[PDB]
């Protein structure tokens, strides 16, 4: 229920990170 | 009170499938 | 329990706009 909302939650934190990481890499080289 | 929390958790998951597009169109052309 | 979904969930939201806008920028830098 919850266990698959803080999944949810889970899944949204793990593609944040990578979306940061990610357009800081283009910022710095475009 | 799950109606709020169960519906942002979709403006997010909306949002992180634009994004992820948008990022990646970007990073195609700028090889 | 509930809190905490929503704790995380608003950060995220506000994290997210950050972004959105950084995509744009970036958008118009090309």
């Amino acid at each position: 229920r919850m266990k698959q909302l803080e999944d949810k939650v889970e899944e949204l934190l793990s593609k944040a990170y990578h979306l940061e990481n990610e357009v800081a890499r283009l910022k710095k080289l475009v």
